[PDB]
């Protein structure tokens, strides 16, 4: 499950919200 394709797994505001979340 991904949010978009930002940079990494845990990315506190942006790269977080469905990649790690």
């Amino acid at each position: 499950r991904i949010h978009m394709v930002y940079s990494k797994r845990s990315g506190k505001p942006r790269g977080y919200a469905f990649i790690e979340y």
